[PDB]
């Protein structure tokens, strides 16, 4: 709640491999290139895979890395915060050593520390969360237990465990509403090409009563950009795929729209995905 | 103390990378050992992201122990409803996930088999234990059967990606710290080749450097996803074609095995060379 305070939070939620980070940082470069928002990039992933499109290529530091190595007094703002694409300001939580510790423990203490560290500035338009959910487990969607941002939006595509992932985020943020004041803003489709996949979107938003922000087609210059270590808006602001972004990212900055979602049970959802074959 | 569970049978449970065809290998691996060596076989599904059961049961959805359980109370949860039996009678039984931004998904599995060991339902007679675990993420969670001791006889499945064998290293990673304290211990790593290619050297190699062995190369096969459409294992759906062997050869190892070691997880140095020298 006392973190940057008259930015727009954000944490942009869904299942792995489906392209949630590219769609994350394409969202905040469009931000900040096409509407000169001063934006930032908080990632909560455990492989650490939210900000390299911004900083080109070097994978950053992760906070509980830094952290394991070093301890308390060693931390400090330049290690950690790097500035990229646009002066976006990007950290990384990191994720557990592995066999020991829970993600969300080393997300509250990433968090924590760029508290600590007075490192979210009080000029910020717009902070991302970055966050995996493939599990809604405790560690996982503690964000949502605590309300780290108030503002969702989820990530998914045509495919089943995207859909299935995507309605278990939404019983996670209806399961807070009251708690935590966490709402649902909308859904963004990462597009697989499935024939009749905008419907099946437009139907799954319905059913979950929000709606979907935008629909974030397939596009060959994505791949193109990122084997440069770039984002689409970096790389070409000009092609269609940077107005789709474009799109998006103006969406989410205009949404008012926070609505307590209503899940649908796995029936339904089994229906809806032998519907769309 | 989980030694109790299926005293005469091989007890083993099977980490890995999601996407690659663990719980494919796993329940192909069972329905081999039923098949051709009679053997009394059961399932039990970690894996909250991952379906350990389909293939065995014909394509039937089945009711998990933590769904059961959270819903309907510890009352409800029966051997009838959590307990189901498939192909050449290998039972199956599924954890399920955590509780919306509250359970432990790894905590879970715990709770799930503790239920399962209180309604006796791991058979004396059982040959084999399979469970079947999400190695995705390494978190303190989902090495507590590692810390537990709810098998001693690990097996990693990996592939040719990179991600795959990094998954592998960091699998490898939480078997050692809890190996003195367990008594668990590295059995093998299973490799699902994504392709027809030079994948093997690749895995001889990692495993050389692990201090462990390849139990088995799976080759790839369409007749895998043939099989799946059908809701079936590669055993089920045609038992004579090559495929079929890869799995029998596999079952077999893992049944006789008895070289466990305490792995020597690679350095980032190690895993880029390895990278390097095998192309990205
Ligand atoms: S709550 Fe989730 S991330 Fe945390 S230890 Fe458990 S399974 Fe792992």
């Amino acid at each position: 709640d006392e973190i940057a305070p008259d930015a727009k939070k954000v944490a942009i939620y869904g299942k792995g491999g489906i392209g949630k980070s590219t769609t994350t940082q394409n969202t905040a470069a469009a931000l900040a290139y096409f509407f000169d928002k001063k934006v930032m990039i908080h990632g909560c992933d455990p492989k650490a895979d939210s900000t390299r499109m911004i900083l080109h290529g070097k994978p950053q530091d992760t906070v509980m890395d830094v952290l394991r190595e070093e301890g308390e007094e060693a931390v400090t703002l330049e290690k950690v915060r790097k500035i990229g694409f646009k002066d976006i300001l990007c950290v990384e939580s990191g994720g557990p050593e592995p066999g020991v510790g829970c993600a969300g423990r080393g997300v509250i203490t990433a968090v924590d520390m760029m508290r600590e560290l007075e490192g979210y500035p009080d000029d910020l338009d717009n902070l991302f969360f970055d966050v995996l959910g493939d599990v809604v487990c405790g560690g996982f969607a503690m964000p949502l237990r605590d309300g780290l941002a108030q503002e969702i939006y989820i990530v998914t595509s045509g495919e089943m465990m995207a859909l299935y992932a995507a309605n278990n985020i939404a019983k996670g943020i209806l399961k807070y509403a009251e708690q935590s004041g966490v709402r649902l803003g909308g859904i963004i489709c990462n597009a697989r090409n499935v024939d009749g996949e905008k419907e099946l979107m437009d139907e799954f938003c319905d059913k979950l009563g929000t709606k979907l922000i935008h629909y974030v087609p397939r596009d060959n210059i994505v791949q193109k950009a990122e084997f440069n270590k770039m984002t689409v808006i970096e790389f070409d602001p000009e092609c269609n795929q940077a107005k789709e972004y474009r799109t998006l990212a103006k969406n989410i900055d205009e949404n008012d729209e926070l609505v307590k979602p209503t899940p649908m049970t796995m029936d339904e959802l089994e229906e809806l995905v032998v519907k769309y074959g």
